[PDB]
């Protein structure tokens, strides 16, 4: 499956794609304002994620650091990135179908649209100004808006015991972005697409 990753933001981002234990495709690449990078993700990929990283420096071997989304200091990500990271999440060819969603469970750094380029389902979007409206105690000094598990490390925010409910913090994400996961047990906003669909992830989809 192809995922076209498009940076409409006015600033550079370093796209990242991983299923947690491995890169997807090259795993990472710089996208200047306007650039598009198309990756190929193996069918049957379960638990894939694509995200943006901001204010990165890499040296000539592709080692450095990002202020959001850093995946162990590599340009080419093999693991998930350091919150805060808006997440495009997908599992492909799961008993005949694809599942996609955007999640704020690991915070928000960059607005995002996650849409199929092929027929038979709809896309999802979290494009509100969550960084600018971010509650005081969630603001990440490094840039972006942390989820409350990251900040406070409690069973309630992290949903460790599998029994959490919504919170004042999760409700901020859900109000700004109703169509993205705001906490682990949020009512699902997952979209079912045909097996083997193709996709576009657009950073900053709106002015």
């Amino acid at each position: 499956a192809t995922f076209e990753i498009v940076n409409r933001c006015s600033y550079t981002v370093w796209a990242a794609a991983s299923k947690g234990d491995a890169a997807l495709d090259a795993g990472g690449r710089q996208l200047n304002s306007g650039e598009s990078w198309t990756i190929n993700v193996e069918p049957g990929t379960n638990g894939g994620k694509i995200w943006a990283r901001t204010d990165c420096y890499f040296d000539d071997s592709g080692s450095g650091i990002c202020k959001t989304g850093d995946c162990g200091g590599l340009l080419r990500c093999k693991r998930f990135g350091r919150p805060p990271t808006t997440l495009a999440e997908f599992s492909l060819n799961q008993y005949g179908k694809d599942y996609i969603d955007i999640s704020n469970i690991k915070g928000f750094n960059v607005p995002m649209d996650f849409s199929p380029t092929t027929r038979g389902c709809r896309g999802v979007r979290c494009a509100a100004d969550i960084v600018g409206q971010c509650p005081a105690k969630l603001k990440a000094p490094g840039g972006g808006c942390n989820d409350a598990c990251t900040v406070f490390q409690t069973s309630e925010y992290c949903c460790t015991t599998g029994k959490c409910g919504p919170t004042e913090y999760s409700r901020f994400f859900k109000r700004l972005c109703p169509d993205a996961f705001s906490y682990v047990l949020d009512k699902p906003t997952t979209v079912t697409c045909p097996g083997s669909s193709n996709y576009r992830v657009t950073f900053c989809p709106t002015a």
